[PDB]
């Protein structure tokens, strides 16, 4: 890395974009003398499937059910130039519907504890809360706020003064709305993001078809000396086929659990709050995350702040005025090549250096690398104008 | 949840109360050819009890012994209108005494590693530190401060300006003192909070009585062919009785351990510091927690801040003055129906909007939802008065 | 602890020092009918060594490889009065070299996955980043800054206003440079800090020598009835000798792993960031930590802030002026025995109390313990001078 004792790097521009990521949460859960002894083995095989089945409902609850009472929104689409009408809530959202549309003989299939209706309700409650009130740390929602005022605090949390959001509100809203529209067409048109979920579904569709492809009709036709041989052979190979099936479900379940753990982590860290980690809940600095319902999983839309062009500015520890040293009240002192300004750290904002944004401590002989500039008050000009 | 693009919810009042909760920390720990073979089984049973016994002293140390050197207070009862004389330190506190007053044949009972005197010393040291100095993050106490100045920082930590404590110091102190008095009478009069500890004590009193109710006098009277039969039967049923006893102690010990883990968590999180989680160390926002000694456990008195009546105020992103946009320096802009004020976020405090509590950035054409108001300086009035 | 309702303890001076600690990270990893049955046992013994060998490279990566792309510095020695020329980068640093200079028959020794060159590169990248740019939270470096401006933020993080660093920059730099020079001579002269690493090295040097000290020459000379006896006895005792060796390596490996876990924790907590825990990454308040390469381990140089002399000042909640109560804008009000000043909390800095560093709320009848003083504005003096 390049370095210099008077060089400071400050971003001068930024963009906001919406990153879409899809995390699988749950897998389809299924169930299924010497004969009795085989029955014992069957039970153990079923137990393994049962343990998985519990885990799968285990996963669903950990990811979605982080709110205790369900909430719903009023018919508001415009939250300050921001278009939420295609993520909000069949009464499902238009985007969720895209995800839904695009993604015997002893063998039975179980229902989920949380059905599509319950999941839609939990997702709606989480989303309704995030947008209008915001969630607190501990339990429940916080207090109602318009919406830009919520974003303003998320900007402050990444070191950006609460004036950037409002000055660039039109640009931010347009970039947000554009990204949502692009996600609209992208998810439908190209099988990109919709990869992980389809893969999981295809795999057990295959596992089930394999299990199936792999007693009374024998007993009624064959005598004991032969019937027992055919029966024992069929039972053994079928138990082996089930063992293979169970093993495949267990391994895949482990991958789903790992994904569910991540989804739950993000839900509690950046959906119900804000992530401090960069490049975690989306590339760049996290501001907000809005959950969406999906087949066998959850989809997150991450709104992130990404800095752009950076410039090399000349800096100084402090400014000398009348022999006294003036230190910056909040920001740092930088030179644009002809004039000195005071700016915040994470975004170039050339404020004029005045006595109202500085404090006085020490002197010009003590401070190292101090520069000679003019730091003026807003009072004398008024005195000169008022009666002179 | 109801929502509106210009509606902000702000609390206008609050109350402070003391929540009492009781957490069990430790359980009474006890100990107890073919004959030798039974002896092996007895040893294994004793091992299980030994493992528990270690855990029980394990628990006590984790919860109470979080301070290395013992401290004591001066004879101060009044810490700024706050009455601490009935929680401070037989040299035990009057409240602790209420808790104390209200709550062979191979079988022996063990002493604790930390006796009542040692526990009283640790509790006194933790409490002495909390009240006068406050604890730091890492090791030891911080620096001596009166007391209201400690509370002031705990208020700041929940988003309330350090003026609320002082303006309402009389009301806060009265509510605190009242709560302690109520706890005084409540704990003594009604067997409510004093439930969990009594339950634990009663259970092993029963377990021990059961074990007891459930050799030489046989050998000296019966011949071998009969004596061995009676002896083997008695040993077997006694080993079974002990197995049941050990199992009961193990299960209960697990519940005690879970409770001890929670008590230790709270001790390090909200007693030696401040909890950020709402509704954890008491309902509402945590400010302080004072530990108290108790039979077989620890009692915490949590001082929490609870907001009350909320009003729906009309808000605006910024205020227009001379065509330039004025943004709030710290708080938000709200309207009470006739006038605009600037307040903090978590408590309604209608400060007059002046140039000294705002900053100027951008203009009235760019900001969305900007309102027309007057933002004035404190200088012109002085100029007009001084020489005009 | 002593206590009083109007006494506040404030530090008036400080020192900065460099604490050196050495943590071992990795251990030398090694490898090694009835005969075949013994071979099975040998394989199990080798497996245990293999598991250790994996762990040892496991440790190295966890501690050092926390940066993905390698970086190098420009030839800068002076970073603002701070001498870094003896810690920066044979192309190894002079201090690292001191550490390096001071610290068959079936038996083989394995190489590390990360060789000395790779470790030097990772260490250089971590150090290059720490000094010039500083690391961010999530991934990669942050933004380029001189260096004093980085320290200034680390001071702010411990409650000290960003003016202390600059006013005392000469004293801080001299204390830092002095400490590094002392470490220079200390590490070379006295076998103090260089204890843990030498101990680990000596122990397996001994383990290997012991293993060695503890077939065809028998078969070609002895007949079956005797040859088998000698051979079986030698194999058994050699397998026992190896079992002892493996056990010793496993136990020591556990100690190394515990140390590696700590080193990795510090690397991610206080090297790539800042520790909030006091007396963790060095005595006192942590500011910075610079890694250094070492034989079989890592060396950390911790730069810590230590407060010194404290005084007992008289304090007051607020100051009365014209019947209105004035509260401190940032700090606290203290009396030095003759005059009232406003200072920050963690360092005595007697600023003059003026209307520009206070705010007005409430009145002199409500506030408890309010004192009568003069709080003046900087305006009237200008009005009196300008035209009177
Ligand atoms: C790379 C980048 O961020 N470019 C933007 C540009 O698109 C935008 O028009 C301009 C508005 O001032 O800010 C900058
Ligand atoms: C619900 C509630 O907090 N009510 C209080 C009231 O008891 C108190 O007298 C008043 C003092 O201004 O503040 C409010
Ligand atoms: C214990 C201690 O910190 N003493 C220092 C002293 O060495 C230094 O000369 C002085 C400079 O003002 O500050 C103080
Ligand atoms: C949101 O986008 C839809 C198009 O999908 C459009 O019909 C609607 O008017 C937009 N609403 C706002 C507030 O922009
Ligand atoms: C800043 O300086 C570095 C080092 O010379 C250079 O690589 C970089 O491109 C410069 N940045 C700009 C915007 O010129
Ligand atoms: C610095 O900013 C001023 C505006 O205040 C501008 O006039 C000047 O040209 C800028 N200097 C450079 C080198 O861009
Ligand atoms: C920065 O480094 C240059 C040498 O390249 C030196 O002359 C100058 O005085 C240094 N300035 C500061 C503030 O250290
Ligand atoms: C500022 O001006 C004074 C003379 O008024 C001079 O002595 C001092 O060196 C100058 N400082 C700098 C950084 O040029
Ligand atoms: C505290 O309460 C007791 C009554 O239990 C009373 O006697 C004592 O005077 C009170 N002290 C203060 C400072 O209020
Ligand atoms: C604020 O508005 C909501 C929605 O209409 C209403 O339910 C609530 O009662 C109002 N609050 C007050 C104090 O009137
Ligand atoms: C708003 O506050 C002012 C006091 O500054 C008061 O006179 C006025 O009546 C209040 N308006 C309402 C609707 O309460
Ligand atoms: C708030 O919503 C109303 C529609 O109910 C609209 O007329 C008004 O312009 C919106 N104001 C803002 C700031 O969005
Ligand atoms: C403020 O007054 C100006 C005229 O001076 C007017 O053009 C502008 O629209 C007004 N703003 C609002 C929010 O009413
Ligand atoms: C750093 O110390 C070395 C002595 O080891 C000295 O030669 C060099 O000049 C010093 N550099 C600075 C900037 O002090
Ligand atoms: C502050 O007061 C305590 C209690 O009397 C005393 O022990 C301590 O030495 C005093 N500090 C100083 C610097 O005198
Ligand atoms: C308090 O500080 C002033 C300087 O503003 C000094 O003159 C005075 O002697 C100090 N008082 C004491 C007791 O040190
Ligand atoms: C401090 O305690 C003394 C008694 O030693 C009392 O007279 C004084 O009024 C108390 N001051 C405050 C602010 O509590
Ligand atoms: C301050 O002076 C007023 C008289 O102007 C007096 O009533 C009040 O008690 C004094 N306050 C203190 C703390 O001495």
């Amino acid at each position: 890395v390049a370095c210099s004792n008077n060089s400071i790097a400050i971003p001068t521009n930024f963009t906001i974009s919406v990153t879409t990521e899809i995390l699988p949460v749950s897998m389809t859960k299924t169930s299924v003398n010497l004969l009795l002894q085989y029955g014992s083995f069957c039970t153990q095989l079923n137990r393994a499937l049962t343990g998985i089945a519990v885990e799968q409902d285990k996963n669903t609850q950990e990811v979605f059910a982080q709110v205790k009472q369900i909430y719903k929104t009023p018919p508001i689409k415009d939250f300050g130039g921001f278009n939420f009408s295609q993520i909000l809530p069949s009464k499902r959202s238009f985007i969720e519907d895209l995800l839904f549309n695009k993604v015997f003989n002893g063998l039975t299939v179980l229902p989920p504890l949380l059905t599509d209706e319950m999941i839609a309700q939990y997702t709606s409650a989480l989303l309704a809360g995030t947008i209008c009130s915001g969630w607190t740390f501990g339990a429940g929602p916080a207090l109602q706020i318009p919406f830009p005022m919520q974003m303003a605090y998320r900007f402050n949390g990444i070191g950006v003064t609460q004036n950037v959001l409002y000055e660039n509100q039109k640009l931010i809203a347009n970039q947000f709305n554009s990204a949502i529209g692009k996600i609209q067409d992208s998810l439908s048109s190209t099988p990109s993001a919709l990869g992980k979920l389809q893969d999981v579904v295809n795999q057990n569709a295959q596992a089930l078809n394999t299990l199936v492809k792999q007693l009374n009709d024998i007993l009624s036709r064959l005598d004991k000396p032969e019937a027992e041989v055919q029966i024992d052979r069929l039972i053994t190979c079928r138990l082996q086929s089930l063992q293979t099936y169970v093993t495949q479900q267990l391994i895949r379940a482990a991958e789903i659990r790992a994904s569910a753990n991540l989804a739950a982590t993000k839900m509690s860290e950046c959906v119900l709050g804000q992530s401090k980690r960069v490049d975690f809940c989306g590339k760049g600095y996290h501001l907000m995350s809005f959950p969406q319902s999906a087949p066998h999983g959850v989809v997150f839309l991450h709104v992130t702040y990404v800095p752009a062009q950076e410039k090399n500015f000349t800096t100084a520890p402090a400014i000398c005025h009348d022999g006294k040293a003036h230190f910056p009240r909040e920001g740092v002192f930088v030179s644009n090549g002809t004039h000195w300004f005071v700016t915040q750290r994470n975004f170039y904002e050339p404020q004029i250096i005045t006595t109202d944004n500085t404090f006085v401590s020490g002197n010009c002989d003590v401070v190292i690398g101090i520069v000679n500039n003019t730091v003026y008050d807003p009072l004398q000009p008024e005195l000169d104008s008022f009666k002179e």
